[PDB]
């Protein structure tokens, strides 16, 4: 699998939920980002596809105050800005 090296902020968030490494697969990046969002309950309780992140560090990764998990283009584009191949 293609390996990626998260930039400092992305790396910090992934490590905050138990990832121990500096190099990741895209599956692992998504796994730990998902766990990050879950464990900080950034999603809307009543509209659970929607993540509200304007006061979280996640909001600085995305550069938006919220997003839907359905928005794969936005999500992958954010991830692209925050790693090196």
């Amino acid at each position: 699998e293609t390996l990626v090296r998260p930039k400092p902020l992305l790396l910090k968030l992934l490590k905050s939920v138990g990832a121990q490494k500096d190099t990741y697969t895209m599956k692992e990046v998504l796994f730990y980002l998902g766990q990050y969002i879950m464990t900080k309950r950034l999603y809307d309780e009543k509209q659970q596809h929607i993540v509200y992140c304007s006061n979280d560090l996640l909001g600085d990764l995305f550069g938006v105050p919220s997003f839907s998990v359905k928005e794969h283009r936005k999500i992958y584009t954010m991830i692209y800005r925050n790693l090196v191949v």
